[PDB]
């Protein structure tokens, strides 16, 4: 009922923009960053979502460098990125999701339920799979929240989004220091390592076994008091560096073991995307019996690249079962 055609360009790909029409538009994102709308191609019928920042000639939009370069079905994906307006505005066009996990962590709070493990396992492993993704490229997303993990009901399929706070990090070069924030960084760190991506996932997986915020507030100070309200007081050591009880009743071991790992004070002393993706507590996922809780066949959960895995290779005997090898042969 109201059609906008554009010069869009391809998000991957040698740059050659090509008309582009879309219709439907329907806002369903705000804020000071910018603003996501939903709307539906002419061409193809199809879903996206488009995200309206404003940017400078003066510079570069690093979020739009750093998703062209993205590509793996566990991040969200770029179709095409275009500009509007004297002021600009870029324009990224993305294969739209209908949830999110903070959407899905509310909707199961209002009823003092919580999300079943299965869930969280297939929601974690496909979260740690992004990130092990992209922190082989040295990208760090720097701010990882419930909000920014989108999925599919209906696949079960979770992908990550909002890149516009993400950096390549470039070891041997000054950070500036500008509830799911690792506690080096409340300790302003200039060095600290794309890490904090497992701090803020560990707050995420925690949080979803918990029902609500594992470290709620409102300032760094607020904020470490919860983590030590947790994790006890940190020693001289691990201050350079920078249980069962706490979570409900009937919590897998393996679940709290994995958050164990993840929140440590220590960066280096966490897990890693790709450890964690083999941690025991997805063992169920390897398992050639796993039943996808829709029912649909579960989604692509082995089929990792040597990119994926260059950050220790040996470990593929263990995110590949068997089966998954004879079934993709
Ligand atoms: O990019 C997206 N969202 C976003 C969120 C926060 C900051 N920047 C972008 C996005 C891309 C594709 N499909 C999507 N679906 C949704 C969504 C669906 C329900 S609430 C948010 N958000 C996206």
């Amino acid at each position: 009922s109201k059609v906008t055609t554009v010069v869009a360009t391809p998000g991957q790909g040698p740059d050659r923009p090509q008309e582009v029409s879309y219709t439907d538009t329907k806002v369903i994102g705000n804020g000071s960053f910018g603003v996501v709308y939903q709307a539906k191609l002419c061409d193809s019928g199809e879903l996206v979502a488009i995200k309206k920042v404003l940017q400078d000639k003066r510079f570069k939009n690093r979020e739009l460098q750093i998703m062209r370069k993205l590509d793996h079905c566990n991040i969200v994906r770029l179709r095409y990125f275009f500009y509007s307006s004297d002021e600009v505005y870029l324009n990224l066009v993305l294969d739209y999701v209908p949830e999110t996990v903070y959407r899905v962590a509310r909707h199961y709070s209002r009823a003092k339920q919580t999300l079943p493990v299965i869930y969280v396992k297939l929601y974690m492993y496909q979260l740690f799979r992004s990130l092990a993704y992209i922190h082989s490229f040295g990208i760090c997303h720097r701010d990882i929240k419930p909000q920014n993990l989108l999925l599919d009901p209906d696949t079960a399929v979770l992908k990550l989004c909002d890149f516009g706070s993400a950096k390549q990090l470039v070891r041997g070069e000054p950070n500036v220091s500008y509830y799911y924030r690792a506690p080096e960084l409340i300790f302003g760190a200039t060095d600290y390592t794309s890490s904090i991506d497992v701090w803020s996932a560990g707050c995420v997986l925690a949080e979803l076994l918990l029902g609500q915020p594992i470290f709620p507030g409102d300032s760094g100070v607020d904020q470490l008091v919860e983590i030590i309200k947790v994790l006890g007081t940190p020693t001289r050591e691990q201050i350079r560096e920078m249980w069962t009880k706490v979570f409900r009743p009937r919590t897998p071991p393996e679940a709290i073991a994995l958050c164990s790992r993840l929140l440590e004070y220590t960066p280096t002393a966490r897990l890693t995307p790709l450890e964690a993706c083999a941690h025991s507590f997805f063992d169920e996922l390897r398992d050639p019996n796993v039943k996808l809780p829709n029912g649909r066949d579960t989604p692509a959960l082995f089929n990792f690249t040597t990119q994926e895995l260059s950050s220790n290779p040996p470990l593929a005997t263990i995110l590949i079962p068997p089966h998954a090898r004879i079934q993709a042969a």
